[PDB]
RNA sequence: UGGGUCAAUCUUCGGAUUGGCCCUUUCU
């Protein structure tokens, strides 16, 4: 059971590694942290066969993305009408007033 | 966030827990 937990870690660095690898303009955190466009889960499973061939399964990237977005540089970054940007980091929506009080919120919480 | 399914351990045998995969959920 000890290591039951640890593959399921790895197997969540390989979903994230690989969305960073090819869409870096949305999950490459070296570069910058963006808001994501609304639904873009919906966007990212349109890809899930280019995904398994690597090994990444959609579950997984589902579980990446959430791992991705608790983070506290991420809801560090939902300022009201900042832009959210698809997966190409093209512009296509706003931050909302409530969605960054909500994540305001969330990291005072933290911590 | 909920649901289905497979595998492991356990059970006072009514069940419970961990993990894989699929569907699904304002801030994804």
């Amino acid at each position: 059971n000890k290591a039951q937990k640890n593959q399921s870690k790895r197997a969540r660095s390989d979903a994230l590694l690989w969305l960073a690898a090819n869409f870096p303009e949305a999950f490459d955190n070296s570069l910058r942290i963006r808001p994501l466009k609304i639904g873009i889960m919906s966007d990212i499973l349109q890809h899930a066969e280019k995904a398994e061939q690597v090994g990444v399964s959609k579950s997984k990237l589902r579980e990446a993305v959430v791992l991705f977005t608790r983070r506290l540089d991420y809801l560090a970054c939902l300022k009201a009408r900042e832009v959210r940007i698809d997966l190409h980091g093209n512009p296509v929506a706003e931050v909302t007033e409530e969605e960054a009080e909500n994540a305001s919120m969330k990291i005072k919480k933290r911590v």
